[PDB]
This record gives structure tokens, sequence and C-alpha cells, in this order.
């Protein structure tokens, strides 16, 4: 489970 | 189970 | 489990 | 998993 | 698991 | 499990 967020 | 969301 | 936040 | 974003 | 970002 | 930005 791998959750990833860029901005 | 892998979520990735670019901005 | 892994989660990672970038901004 | 690789993630690159260049500007 | 890799992440790069260049600006 | 590695994370570089520059800029």
């Amino acid at each position: 489970l791998t959750i990833i967020t860029l901005e």
C-alpha cells in the first residue's frame, strides 16, 4: 500500500 | 495498491 | 504501508 | 517506482 | 521507490 | 526509498 502526492 | 497524484 | 507528500 | 519532474 | 524534482 | 529535490 503506497500513496504519493506531488505538487 | 498504489495511488499517485501529480500537479 | 508508505505515504509520501511533497510540495 | 520512479517519479521525476523537471522544470 | 525514487522521487526526484528539479527546478 | 530516496527523495531528492533541487532548486
